[PDB]
Protein backbone atom coordinates (compact mmCIF):
# COMPACT_ATOMS: atom_id res chain seq x y z
CA UNK A 1 0.00 0.00 0.00
CA UNK A 2 0.72 3.46 -0.46
CA UNK A 3 -0.97 6.95 1.18
CA UNK A 4 -0.18 10.66 -0.51
CA UNK A 5 -1.54 13.96 1.33
CA UNK A 6 -0.63 17.36 1.00
CA UNK A 7 0.90 19.39 3.77
CA UNK A 8 -0.39 23.23 3.67
CA UNK A 9 1.61 25.70 5.67
CA UNK A 10 -0.41 27.62 8.56
CA UNK A 11 0.22 31.23 7.90
CA UNK A 12 2.22 33.24 5.36
CA UNK A 13 5.26 33.02 7.42
CA UNK A 14 5.13 28.60 7.20
CA UNK A 15 5.30 28.87 10.94
CA UNK A 16 3.94 25.00 10.81
CA UNK A 17 2.47 22.85 8.16
CA UNK A 18 -1.06 20.35 8.45
CA UNK A 19 -1.94 17.71 6.89
CA UNK A 20 -5.76 16.42 6.71
CA UNK A 21 -6.00 13.02 8.84
CA UNK A 22 -9.86 10.65 8.82
CA UNK A 23 -10.13 9.25 11.80
CA UNK A 24 -12.53 6.91 12.80
CA UNK A 25 -16.47 5.80 11.26
CA UNK A 26 -17.90 8.38 9.91
CA UNK A 27 -14.15 9.83 9.36
CA UNK A 28 -13.74 12.78 11.35
CA UNK A 29 -11.30 14.78 9.39
CA UNK A 30 -8.52 16.76 11.70
CA UNK A 31 -5.53 18.62 10.32
CA UNK A 32 -2.61 17.59 12.28
CA UNK A 33 1.12 18.67 12.48
CA UNK A 34 3.07 16.20 11.66
CA UNK A 35 6.23 16.09 13.38
CA UNK A 36 9.27 14.00 12.56
CA UNK A 37 10.58 15.04 16.27
CA UNK A 38 7.64 13.77 18.28
CA UNK A 39 6.13 10.20 18.47
CA UNK A 40 2.44 10.33 19.89
CA UNK A 41 -0.56 11.13 17.40
CA UNK A 42 -3.11 13.56 19.76
CA UNK A 43 -6.22 15.53 19.15
CA UNK A 44 -8.05 18.02 20.42
CA UNK A 45 -11.29 16.44 21.49
CA UNK A 46 -14.70 16.66 23.04
CA UNK A 47 -12.84 15.56 26.25
CA UNK A 48 -10.45 18.61 25.94
CA UNK A 49 -10.90 21.46 28.53
CA UNK A 50 -13.74 23.73 26.71
CA UNK A 51 -11.77 26.55 27.67
CA UNK A 52 -8.69 25.23 26.17
CA UNK A 53 -10.50 25.08 23.02
CA UNK A 54 -10.57 27.89 20.53
CA UNK A 55 -11.53 27.17 16.80
CA UNK A 56 -10.19 23.75 16.55
CA UNK A 57 -11.75 20.83 14.74
CA UNK A 58 -12.48 18.37 17.43
CA UNK A 59 -12.47 14.50 17.73
CA UNK A 60 -15.64 12.55 19.57
CA UNK A 61 -14.86 9.39 20.01
CA UNK A 62 -18.35 8.56 20.96
CA UNK A 63 -19.77 9.12 17.20
CA UNK A 64 -17.13 7.17 15.93
CA UNK A 65 -17.77 3.61 15.76
CA UNK A 66 -14.58 1.87 15.42
CA UNK A 67 -13.82 3.83 18.21
CA UNK A 68 -12.28 1.42 21.31
CA UNK A 69 -11.09 3.44 24.81
CA UNK A 70 -7.86 1.91 25.59
CA UNK A 71 -8.45 1.49 29.65
CA UNK A 72 -6.39 2.49 31.81
CA UNK A 73 -4.09 4.53 29.27
CA UNK A 74 -3.32 7.62 29.57
CA UNK A 75 -0.64 10.21 27.77
CA UNK A 76 1.52 13.53 28.61
CA UNK A 77 4.01 15.39 26.52
CA UNK A 78 6.23 18.40 26.99
CA UNK A 79 7.98 19.96 23.58
CA UNK A 80 10.70 21.78 23.29
CA UNK A 81 9.33 24.92 22.70
CA UNK A 82 7.73 24.71 26.61
CA UNK A 83 4.03 23.53 24.94
CA UNK A 84 2.51 20.57 26.62
CA UNK A 85 -0.77 18.27 26.52
CA UNK A 86 -1.87 14.87 27.87
CA UNK A 87 -5.13 13.02 28.30
CA UNK A 88 -6.00 9.63 27.88
CA UNK A 89 -6.27 6.80 24.49
CA UNK A 90 -8.90 5.23 22.43
CA UNK A 91 -7.79 2.73 19.32
CA UNK A 92 -9.20 3.88 16.19
CA UNK A 93 -9.46 3.76 12.54
CA UNK A 94 -6.41 6.13 10.95
CA UNK A 95 -6.26 7.40 7.48
CA UNK A 96 -3.67 9.59 5.51
CA UNK A 97 -3.93 10.35 1.84
CA UNK A 98 -5.31 6.39 1.44
CA UNK A 99 -3.07 4.73 3.66
CA UNK A 100 -5.57 3.48 6.76
CA UNK A 101 -4.16 1.56 9.73
CA UNK A 102 -6.57 0.36 11.76
CA UNK A 103 -6.07 0.28 15.58
CA UNK A 104 -3.98 3.07 16.09
CA UNK A 105 -3.59 5.00 19.35
CA UNK A 106 -5.68 8.26 19.09
CA UNK A 107 -4.54 10.33 21.95
CA UNK A 108 -6.96 12.48 23.33
CA UNK A 109 -6.44 15.44 24.69
CA UNK A 110 -7.98 16.68 28.01
CA UNK A 111 -5.51 19.53 28.93
CA UNK A 112 -3.52 21.29 26.08
CA UNK A 113 -1.02 24.40 27.25
CA UNK A 114 -1.92 27.84 25.57
CA UNK A 115 0.46 28.21 22.77
CA UNK A 116 -2.06 25.01 21.42
CA UNK A 117 -5.38 26.57 22.10
CA UNK A 118 -3.91 29.78 20.48
CA UNK A 119 -3.60 28.15 17.36
CA UNK A 120 -7.21 27.61 16.11
CA UNK A 121 -5.55 26.30 12.47
CA UNK A 122 -3.59 22.68 14.61
CA UNK A 123 -5.70 20.40 15.74
CA UNK A 124 -3.00 17.82 17.15
CA UNK A 125 0.01 15.97 16.14
CA UNK A 126 0.86 13.34 14.41
CA UNK A 127 4.24 12.14 15.16
CA UNK A 128 6.80 10.14 13.07
CA UNK A 129 9.68 9.79 15.10
CA UNK A 130 10.38 6.34 16.84
CA UNK A 131 7.94 4.74 18.76
CA UNK A 132 10.46 4.46 21.83
CA UNK A 133 9.29 7.89 22.57
CA UNK A 134 5.61 7.27 22.34
CA UNK A 135 4.29 8.43 25.98
CA UNK A 136 1.26 6.34 26.56
CA UNK A 137 1.50 4.85 30.13
CA UNK A 138 1.62 1.83 30.93
CA UNK A 139 1.38 0.67 27.62
CA UNK A 140 3.77 2.12 25.05
CA UNK A 141 2.02 2.79 21.31
CA UNK A 142 3.60 2.80 18.08
CA UNK A 143 3.08 5.54 15.14
CA UNK A 144 0.72 5.75 12.34
CA UNK A 145 4.40 5.03 10.43
CA UNK A 146 5.34 2.07 12.64
CA UNK A 147 1.99 0.43 12.41
CA UNK A 148 1.97 0.77 8.61
CA UNK A 149 5.18 0.10 7.67
CA UNK A 150 5.03 -3.65 7.00
CA UNK A 151 2.16 -3.00 4.67
CA UNK A 152 3.83 -0.33 2.69
CA UNK A 153 5.39 -1.33 -1.01
CA UNK A 154 8.68 0.46 0.55
CA UNK A 155 9.04 0.85 4.69
CA UNK A 156 9.30 4.84 3.95
CA UNK A 157 7.81 8.24 3.85
CA UNK A 158 9.18 11.07 2.50
CA UNK A 159 8.52 14.79 3.16
CA UNK A 160 8.19 17.77 0.78
CA UNK A 161 7.85 20.79 2.15
CA UNK A 162 6.91 24.11 0.37
CA UNK A 163 7.92 27.40 0.81
CA UNK A 164 5.20 29.58 1.13
CA UNK A 165 3.41 26.82 -0.75
CA UNK A 166 1.63 23.50 -0.17
CA UNK A 167 3.21 20.35 -0.57
CA UNK A 168 3.60 16.19 0.14
CA UNK A 169 4.16 13.65 2.68
CA UNK A 170 4.00 10.44 0.45
CA UNK A 171 4.28 6.88 2.91
CA UNK A 172 5.58 3.83 1.09
CA UNK A 173 7.06 5.30 -2.12
CA UNK A 174 9.81 7.44 -3.36
CA UNK A 175 8.29 9.94 -6.03
CA UNK A 176 11.15 10.19 -8.42
CA UNK A 177 9.90 13.45 -10.15
CA UNK A 178 9.46 15.25 -6.97
CA UNK A 179 13.17 16.15 -7.09
CA UNK A 180 16.39 16.78 -9.09
CA UNK A 181 19.44 14.91 -9.60
CA UNK A 182 20.04 12.61 -6.59
CA UNK A 183 19.43 11.64 -3.58
CA UNK A 184 22.00 11.31 -0.94
CA UNK A 185 21.87 8.79 1.83
CA UNK A 186 23.48 9.04 5.14
CA UNK A 187 23.13 7.38 8.40
CA UNK A 188 21.06 7.69 11.11
CA UNK A 189 21.05 6.75 15.40
CA UNK A 190 17.85 6.18 16.79
CA UNK A 191 19.54 5.91 20.10
CA UNK A 192 17.32 9.15 21.19
CA UNK A 193 14.63 8.22 19.50
CA UNK A 194 14.80 10.66 16.55
CA UNK A 195 16.02 10.73 12.93
CA UNK A 196 19.01 11.81 14.32
CA UNK A 197 22.24 12.08 11.63
CA UNK A 198 24.96 14.30 10.88
CA UNK A 199 25.86 16.81 8.62
CA UNK A 200 29.21 17.21 6.53
CA UNK A 201 29.36 20.68 7.09
CA UNK A 202 28.00 24.08 5.84
CA UNK A 203 28.49 27.15 3.70
CA UNK A 204 27.07 30.77 3.79
CA UNK A 205 26.39 32.92 0.53
CA UNK A 206 28.85 32.30 -2.30
CA UNK A 207 31.45 31.91 0.88
CA UNK A 208 33.83 28.41 0.92
CA UNK A 209 32.22 25.06 2.00
CA UNK A 210 33.72 24.65 5.98
CA UNK A 211 34.02 20.99 6.65
CA UNK A 212 32.69 20.16 10.02
CA UNK A 213 30.81 17.22 11.39
CA UNK A 214 26.85 18.56 12.87
CA UNK A 215 25.10 16.14 14.90
CA UNK A 216 21.19 17.07 14.59
CA UNK A 217 17.71 16.32 14.11
CA UNK A 218 15.74 16.26 10.96
CA UNK A 219 12.56 17.48 12.66
CA UNK A 220 9.36 18.42 10.77
CA UNK A 221 7.85 19.91 13.44
CA UNK A 222 10.37 22.39 15.10
CA UNK A 223 10.30 25.51 12.08
CA UNK A 224 13.56 27.30 12.20
CA UNK A 225 16.71 25.80 11.98
CA UNK A 226 19.11 25.71 15.06
CA UNK A 227 22.51 25.21 15.01
CA UNK A 228 25.79 25.67 16.99
CA UNK A 229 26.67 29.15 17.97
CA UNK A 230 29.80 29.54 15.92
CA UNK A 231 27.78 28.28 12.34
CA UNK A 232 24.76 30.94 13.40
CA UNK A 233 27.02 33.97 14.27
CA UNK A 234 29.25 33.32 11.11
CA UNK A 235 25.87 32.95 9.24
CA UNK A 236 24.51 36.55 10.96
CA UNK A 237 27.75 38.22 10.21
CA UNK A 238 27.25 38.25 6.81
CA UNK A 239 23.67 40.43 7.26
CA UNK A 240 24.43 43.93 7.80
CA UNK A 241 22.99 45.19 11.26
CA UNK A 242 22.12 41.95 12.29
CA UNK A 243 22.18 40.90 15.94
CA UNK A 244 21.64 38.61 18.62
CA UNK A 245 18.97 40.19 21.21
CA UNK A 246 17.88 38.38 24.09
CA UNK A 247 14.75 40.46 24.81
CA UNK A 248 13.32 39.09 21.82
CA UNK A 249 15.34 35.20 21.70
CA UNK A 250 17.35 35.34 19.05
CA UNK A 251 19.32 36.92 16.15
CA UNK A 252 16.89 39.60 14.89
CA UNK A 253 17.94 41.72 11.48
CA UNK A 254 16.71 45.33 9.25
CA UNK A 255 13.93 44.03 7.41
CA UNK A 256 15.25 46.06 4.68
CA UNK A 257 18.14 43.24 4.33
CA UNK A 258 19.07 40.43 1.39
CA UNK A 259 19.90 37.56 3.50
CA UNK A 260 22.24 34.89 1.57
CA UNK A 261 21.91 31.20 1.11
CA UNK A 262 22.68 28.77 3.61
CA UNK A 263 23.98 25.23 2.43
CA UNK A 264 24.30 22.12 4.58
CA UNK A 265 26.57 19.16 3.69
CA UNK A 266 24.85 15.73 3.37
CA UNK A 267 27.56 13.43 2.58
CA UNK A 268 29.20 14.72 -0.68
CA UNK A 269 25.73 16.79 -1.26
CA UNK A 270 25.08 19.64 -0.59
CA UNK A 271 21.35 21.46 0.20
CA UNK A 272 20.67 24.94 -0.25
CA UNK A 273 18.44 27.23 1.70
CA UNK A 274 17.76 30.16 -0.53
CA UNK A 275 18.15 33.40 1.75
CA UNK A 276 14.34 34.20 1.20
CA UNK A 277 13.62 30.97 3.43
CA UNK A 278 15.25 32.14 6.66
CA UNK A 279 13.14 35.51 6.89
CA UNK A 280 10.87 35.16 9.46
CA UNK A 281 9.16 39.06 9.41
CA UNK A 282 8.76 41.43 11.78
CA UNK A 283 8.88 40.44 15.56
CA UNK A 284 5.94 42.64 16.10
CA UNK A 285 3.13 43.92 13.84
CA UNK A 286 4.79 46.65 11.88
CA UNK A 287 8.33 46.60 13.12
CA UNK A 288 11.35 47.38 11.09
CA UNK A 289 13.54 44.62 12.82
CA UNK A 290 12.72 40.68 11.53
CA UNK A 291 13.23 37.50 13.40
CA UNK A 292 15.81 35.14 11.65
CA UNK A 293 15.23 31.31 10.43
CA UNK A 294 18.70 30.20 11.59
CA UNK A 295 19.06 30.59 15.44
CA UNK A 296 21.38 29.21 18.33
CA UNK A 297 20.86 25.67 19.47
CA UNK A 298 22.84 26.88 22.91
CA UNK A 299 20.83 25.45 25.52
CA UNK A 300 18.60 23.52 23.86
CA UNK A 301 21.26 20.26 24.32
CA UNK A 302 20.83 19.07 19.96
CA UNK A 303 21.21 21.04 16.84
CA UNK A 304 17.73 20.74 15.01
CA UNK A 305 16.97 20.46 10.85
CA UNK A 306 13.43 22.14 11.48
CA UNK A 307 11.61 23.24 8.86
CA UNK A 308 13.83 26.21 7.47
CA UNK A 309 16.45 23.36 5.98
CA UNK A 310 13.46 20.40 5.30
CA UNK A 311 11.69 22.80 2.80
CA UNK A 312 15.03 23.50 0.53
CA UNK A 313 15.17 19.67 -0.08
CA UNK A 314 13.25 16.50 -0.57
CA UNK A 315 13.88 14.13 2.36
CA UNK A 316 13.25 10.35 2.16
CA UNK A 317 13.01 8.80 6.08
CA UNK A 318 13.97 5.50 5.49
CA UNK A 319 12.24 2.84 8.53
CA UNK A 320 14.00 -0.03 6.98
CA UNK A 321 15.63 -2.38 9.51
CA UNK A 322 18.64 0.15 9.48
CA UNK A 323 16.93 3.68 8.95
CA UNK A 324 18.85 5.89 6.80
CA UNK A 325 18.07 9.48 6.22
CA UNK A 326 17.92 10.74 2.58
CA UNK A 327 18.14 14.04 1.04
CA UNK A 328 17.71 15.42 -2.64
CA UNK A 329 17.54 19.27 -4.12
CA UNK A 330 14.54 20.08 -5.64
Amino acid sequence: STGSATTTPIDSLDDAYITPVQIGTPAQTLNLDFDTGSSDLWVFSSETTASEVDGQTIYTPSKSTTAKLLSGATWSISYGDGSSSSGDVYTDTVSVGGLTVTGQAVESAKKVSSSFTEDSTIDGLLGLAFSTLNTVSPTQQKTFFDNAKASLDSPVFTADLGYHAPGTYNFGFIDTTAYTGSITYTAVSTKQGFWEWTSTGYAVGSGTFKSTSIDGIADTGTTLLYLPATVVSAYWAQVSGAKSSSSVGGYVFPCSATLPSFTFGVGSARIVIPGDYIDFGPISTGSSSCFGGIQSSAGIGINIFGDVALKAAFVVFNGATTPTLGFASK
